[PDB]
């Protein structure tokens, strides 16, 4: 692969050194093995997300009485768990061997944390067994040790699905990379209230933006506009999560 | 216990013998051993679900594909299991001895199917631990099951609690008699819409009145007013079961 022509950069004004630290020269190499690996597709969709902020808002009680904050990323977490089990072909890695994919029979998720030192994605280990704010409590402590630089190197490992949320921060939808050899990651942006149209007039509803991108040689346009479409219904929904 | 005098009955007309099945005969027997044991109580409320028959009636395109009705019992089933599992007083047993409750770990609940012979109680075990759909499809086998007399007795056996559910038919509400050794039974009646104080205006709301019977040896009466409260929370909102 034909390297990039170094430049003297000084020619054009003062140029300063900073140096990386490991965790960004380990993100970035990572990130390279996956760019050239994975032909990437990135599925866009949107959610309405309306009932569900009104859940997370009228449950901010129980919440505190259990000490857990409760965010949209716990409601996240809990309806791609049920997801991923419903369409394993996301769930699953392609054998070294190219020829097959290995399906995993169990769901652990990651969660990037953009740290001081780099990017860190902690895993929240079989996430379909853990209710709403077990996940609340535990996405919340693995999220301080990352910024503690106290999580234990366990916990980065063997992660089915990452979920990449900026709805903090904002923008409308990008393009995440997959952290091979998971297939895919949802990358969530800001909510904003939309003028949807109900047939008749158009109403403010709150939406969600969605991203998600795939490894497009283990799965195909169709099967990825299903799962973000399957998203997009549990979220607006997630009782449907009962059933 | 006193008996009652004979009557000569047909002194003041015509009469007619009808014999009883054995299984009316167990029945009357097993209900007055509980009524004589048991000092009852019945506690009234009644319950939001405008928001659960919406939920219903949408997912019955789902239903239908997986060949199960959705009704509320299911749903009732599943709000009970939840709330027997946070109140374990309810889940168990006063022991023989007279000094100790035998605590259920397990939450096997039972409801009541009126056959022609008599009333069944199938139990649906560890409800805790099916959806809505699985609960759907087991409490509609077990009731054709009961009505065709092929429920073997293994299936009546060693319930915590019971549901009698006569919203089919009609009624405001009734007072149904404990199934000892259990210790609580859920009655439920027919809803009805009803306006409801909003704090401004009164809304119409479709309500299920619910009648709790308890043995009041074990349960004191701020318990269970504190059960069929919890009760009309979980249904007035069916997500709290997430958390």
């Amino acid at each position: 692969i034909p390297p990039i022509p170094p430049v003297d950069f000084a020619k054009y004004g003062e140029i300063e050194e900073v140096p990386m630290t490991r965790l960004m020269q380990i993100g970035a190499t990572n990130l390279h093995r996956s760019w050239l690996n994975v032909p990437h597709v990135t599925q866009f969709e949107s959610a309405d997300i309306t009932e569900l902020e009104a859940f997370r808002v009228a449950q901010k009680a129980v919440a505190k009485k259990a000490g857990v904050k409760l965010t949209v990323l716990p409601l996240l977490l809990k309806a791609c768990a049920y997801l991923l089990k419903e369409l394993p072909d996301f769930n699953s890695s392609l054998a070294p061997s190219g020829q097959a994919l290995i399906r995993k029979k169990y769901v652990h998720i990651g969660f990037a944390v953009d740290t001081p030192d780099g990017l860190l994605v902690p895993v929240i280990r079989n996430v379909d067994q853990k209710s709403l704010l077990q996940l609340a409590a535990e996405a919340a402590e693995l999220a301080e040790k990352a910024r503690s630089k106290k999580l234990g190197a366990d916990a980065m490992q063997g992660a089915c699905f990452t979920i990449s949320s900026l709805g903090h921060i904002g923008g409308t939808a990008f393009t995440p990379i997959v952290n091979a050899p998971e297939v895919a990651i949802l990358g969530v942006s800001k909510a904003s209230m939309q003028p949807v149209w109900d047939g008749k007039a158009f109403q403010p509803r709150l939406m969600l933006p969605l991203s998600l991108s795939y490894d497009h040689r283990v799965i195909n346009g169709a099967a990825a506009a299903r799962f973000t479409k399957r998203l997009g219904d549990l979220l607006a929904d997630i009782r449907a999560i009962l059933l």
